[PDB]
């Protein structure tokens, strides 16, 4: 589909006011809550909305060079931020609540509520994802991934 | 120079017979690497190739190589390859004078601990126009800045 969005790259914080205001507006999203959708693509912002089911993990991963913001919209769901050692932090972020962040982040997003809804909104545009890996060894790689 | 190769990206052994039939071929680095020390050896659409002679404390921190696969030969000293490891016992290997490595583009690595005046010649395919350097913020929690 397509929202009527400005016609340039967002900052972090411009991408959590974005998110928000989606969330107040049904009628942008409501009718594909019936698990991703596409709200908005072109050469600047990147949105979607996510329905969640339990068992759901993003994995850890970047986001290259965009920016981000995540609304949750009804339920709960994990951000995990990554830690030299292993004990990763994690924090719950309920509907309600949103958070953003640069395009340095490493992160994973898992543990939602079955039906879990959130509104996930990228600038420049997500059209490549680092998706973080371990061999048998521990080793970690990073595969960057087309999301285009 | 111009480099008889295929018209395409090349695969990490591809880099790798590159890097080591450079290394063979003197006459097509000694001069560039004369006078102030490092050189561009040949860079197109599909290949990135360098010489780089080392310090002894010169250190490219962890970093990946987004979507670009290399190699690298060791022509003269040695250079330490180290790979990471989740718990933070990251592997460390010596590479020797003579020897040579390639790897895909899902790896992550740090170059350091060179003899001082060490001389190696890397090949990228395709072309190195991203960088990702990873660090660690306050909190203990790794970021992936893209550098262009
Ligand atoms: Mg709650
Ligand atoms: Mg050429
Ligand atoms: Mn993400
Ligand atoms: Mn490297």
């Amino acid at each position: 589909g397509e929202l009527d969005l400005p016609e340039r790259n967002l900052d972090r914080r411009e991408l959590r006011d974005l998110v928000n205001e989606l969330a107040a507006h049904p009628e942008r999203w409501a009718e594909h809550v019936m698990h991703y959708a596409s709200l908005h693509r072109d050469a600047y912002v990147d949105v979607w909305l996510l329905c969640w089911r339990a068992e759901d993990d993003t994995g850890w991963h970047d986001h290259d060079i965009s920016s981000g913001a995540v609304r949750v919209v009804a339920g709960a769901l994990k951000e995990c931020n990554p830690r030299i050692g292993g004990e990763h932090l994690e924090t719950v972020v309920s509907e309600g609540e949103s958070f953003s962040f640069g395009p340095d982040h490493i992160h994973r997003l898992t543990g939602a509520v079955h039906g879990s809804v959130s509104i996930h909104a990228y600038s420049p545009p997500l059209w490549r994802l680092g998706q973080y890996s371990i061999d048998d060894s521990g080793v970690m790689r990073r595969v960057s991934v087309s999301y285009a």
